[PDB]
């Protein structure tokens, strides 16, 4: 009825790209390679050879729309993938390599990939799979070199090619999640999405991404684009430090004092490990401030940790499909106030929903529960990066909305009078370890509990194909586990 | 089209207020109103007060596309007005008290307003225009009470009515730029613009806007939004602090200290006020941390006299086209290593483009001057909150753009190798004063009906008028616009302001 005279200016990811190389190109980006060896480069290198990649893939005949996977962890060439097939209006498609053959297989030829990037150490996995791949044209080792039948990045490298302009619903990437019964499901990311998701998540109270940030992503480029952190990063010109697969305490602390690490983001598993290591040889991180815990519940006494190391916890939650954050923790200014009991109670919470989320804990009809913090329910959510359903699979999309639309987590939760949120359980029947899932059902028809523990945070437990992390360390389920609370004994 | 499977879901600002009900719904908004009475409420009784508004203004005759147009100052009911309007899907044209009764009454002609919220204080300005105006129907004062042939705000609100979600891409508000020759031209932002503005200016490296802050935009309302600090101050849950229109110092000075304020905003002539005001009585302010200076430039001793004083000081730029931030100051962390000196001068530089707004300083072509901090050209922008044309006026959308799309600011710049931009002169042929514009050809024309009319440097404005009184009063003039000082087909001016550069004592 009343127009704008605003121009219609489509949101991209490359933009921030192109805006780091500008503004920030001297910025550094750091790698640990699977060697052990330390690879430096910087934003305006990483775009000269991310243009490249658009040229290299589109000799390789990739095209808008095609599915370019990856099979690796965090390092500069990664990051150069990151940009380059979402700029050449192609679907980058995260791949998880801890995953077992028959997983990847299925998933690469149901997004139906045309090339594959891969790290070196991950060469005998994908030999094993190759044979059953039936879309994928191009074998890429991210690497200077490759062996017979496969090409090397280096050498896939093209003429430079400048970025392809597409309207910001346009799929960017996609990632299928294995927190499901059944097959694996396909969530595709659009440019707009995952622009809006940087920006609204990096604010003060959110992770506060700055120029003079160091950000080190444990979390791996194959889970939800390591939270979107390699694109907020490069959005503010951050440094990034990216320690590739060795995630051990000591190559970790290695790093953060050595690169001068300010921000860093992970599952729990990493971070007791972390904790443990510090703590015993009374080394104290020399930079780090902020650390962000997501994936899993993060343990009262995991905070306690760091908090008492000088370290500040903020825990965010968020899944596959809602590229993913949804909320984040951070103590009210009101609540300062509280004793230190209560605010470590606080801070041990899942969080608050972050903007431009719409957040329900809901009953079966979709009525929202009381927000008395006791009251049981699902959480719900809409918005611009929260999926509307799966790729492919029509049964898992009209079983994941509420009739009034809202996307169902199967998480189990309450809510207070103040708005936050505190995951308590799973309507899945799932085992999440080390944040990585094990269904129930199939270690079953081969009942199966999971039992909180320690380190992980869950464990199978049997009652009388697979791999030797995904095995039942020991031989109505509401019983079942509250019977066996305690069995690995975990607090 | 290998489509994402990502909800189709729009941006709209009601989203802000909705939230910010839901998760801070107890946090205040304080307003100071034209007596000088502190009034005090909270983001819970505004949700609740602008949902009686959307249905009063539909009682009203309001709907979907329509323009409600507000005449006044920084408070809680204009706060209301901000998301009610466009919370209907409504169109909010904030207009602007410090302009002509006849360029008031062009600008509400031409945005064809149906309804007129207004301040108590600007009653005798509403009725000397009232019989100018054609389409607006009601006339709403903006309190408890009014008088004969007005609405009262309070009697205006009706039941509470759900918001109505329109394309992000349609208008939300619209304001209208006097810093143009000619009549004023007309900017429509939409909901995505300001969504999207909100979200990229309030980052760390710009006003980094807090739940824990407690923000005093000094800017007023009929500021291109206040520099849409309500809309951001909303979406974070931040405690609002609005001034209304005494922006004197020792008024403000009880408000920073008072309500606990961190974070404010305004233009150099209210901050060149309050640094004499602290230090001739020798006044510390007890809470505020950060401190934005927009409008026009700020000069490199106001930056150094408050961050004397423990005070951060941010220079951002834009315009009313622009919604406005597309450029903010801030000090790069390897320029850290910098002297005092450097890293003042660097502060009191214009800043770096803020992410989503593509900049360039370029050429009558529209090359890129070189990046040595020396060459001058054309700021030129184009990004999702800056604005393609103008509303109704075709010649003048043509001009505001170069062939390849991008919109011509009018402002003259260099920029350096680090990517920092310094605003050093201005095309379009205007005199800024405290804010506000005065054009030079609306001067020289009417006074040579009896000329050259140019900007000096000033002190306290930023800029004063220099011709090179009682005519040009009736030509439809106000006092504030009368050039300070005489000295007796172009105009050479260049040489004009070299010569004279020093005349109102003090660049
Ligand atoms: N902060 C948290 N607290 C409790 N549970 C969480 C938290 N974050 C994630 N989860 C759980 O993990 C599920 C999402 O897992 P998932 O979709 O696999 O994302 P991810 O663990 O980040 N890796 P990826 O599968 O690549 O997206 C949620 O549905 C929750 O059950
Ligand atoms: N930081 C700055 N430094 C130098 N000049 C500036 C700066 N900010 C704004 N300007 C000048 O002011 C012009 C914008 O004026 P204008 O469109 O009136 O925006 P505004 O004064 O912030 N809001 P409004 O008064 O409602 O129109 C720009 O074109 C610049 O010439
Ligand atoms: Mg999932
Ligand atoms: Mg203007």
């Amino acid at each position: 009825a009343f127009p704008s005279t605003m121009m219609d200016e489509e949101l991209n990811l490359w933009d921030f790209l192109e805006r780091a190389a500008a503004l920030f190109g001297r910025k550094e980006v750091v790698s640990r390679l699977h060697t052990g060896e330390v690879h430096r480069t910087t934003y305006a290198e990483v775009y000269q050879r991310a243009r490249r990649l658009m040229g290299g893939l589109r000799a390789l005949g990739v095209g808008v729309g095609d599915r370019v996977a990856t099979l690796g962890f965090n390092h500069f060439r990664h990051l150069e993938a990151y940009f380059a097939v979402p700029g050449m209006g192609a679907v980058l498609h995260t791949a998880n390599p801890r995953l077992s053959p028959k997983e990847i297989a299925y998933i690469l030829n149901h997004a139906e990939d045309k090339v594959l990037l891969f790290d070196p150490n991950l060469l005998p996995l994908v030999e094993a799979i190759r044979g059953e791949l039936k879309t994928v044209q191009h074998f890429v080792v991210m690497d200077e070199k490759a062996p017979e039948g496969y090409l090397a990045y280096e050498e896939a490298l093209g003429e430079e090619a400048d970025p392809v302009r597409v309207p910001e619903r346009a799929a960017c990437g996609m990632a299928y999640t294995t927190g499901t019964t059944g097959l694996p499901k396909g969530v595709v990311y659009s440019h707009r999405a995952l622009v809006l998701h940087s920006l609204a998540a990096s604010l003060v109270d959110g992770t506060a991404l700055s120029e003079k940030d160091v950000v080190l992503p444990v979390v791996p480029m194959f889970h939800v684009n390591a939270w979107c952190l390699p694109y907020a990063a490069t959005l503010v010109g951050a440094k990034q430090v990216l320690p590739g697969p060795r995630l051990d305490p000591a190559s970790l602390v290695e790093l953060f004092d050595g690169e001068g690490v300010t921000f860093t983001a992970g599952v729990p598993t990493v971070w007791l490990a972390l904790a443990d290591y510090l703590e015993s040889t009374g080394h104290r991180l020399k930079t780090l401030r902020r650390l962000v815990v997501g994936g899993s519940a993060a343990p009262r006494s995991l905070i306690a940790r760091f908090e008492r190391m000088g370290v500040e916890v903020r825990q965010g939650y968020g899944l596959t499909e809602t590229s993913p954050v949804v909320v984040q923790n951070f103590v009210k200014s009101h609540l300062e106030s509280l004793s230190e009991e209560e605010k470590l109670t606080l801070k041990a919470k899942t969080g608050l929903p972050i903007p431009l989320v719409r957040l329900r804990v809901a009953d079966e009809e979709g009525r929202p529960v009381p927000k008395d913090g006791k009251a049981l329910g699902e959480v719900q959510l809409k918005g611009p990066w929260i999926t509307g359903g799966y790729y492919g699979n029509e049964e898992a999309t009209r079983s994941a909305l509420t009739p009034d639309g809202f996307f169902r987590t199967g998480d189990i939760a309450v809510w207070d009078e103040e708005g936050y949120v505190e995951i308590k359980d799973r309507l899945k029947d799932l085992i999440k370890s080390g944040g990585e899932w094990i269904s129930s059902v199939d270690l079953e028809n081969a009942a199966v509990v999971a039992i909180p523990h320690p380190k992980w945070q869950e464990r199978p437990l049997a009652v009388v194909g697979f791999a030797k992390w995904q095995l039942p360390d020991a031989y109505l389920k509401r019983a079942l586990r509250e019977q066996y609370k305690n069995y690995y004994g975990g607090a």
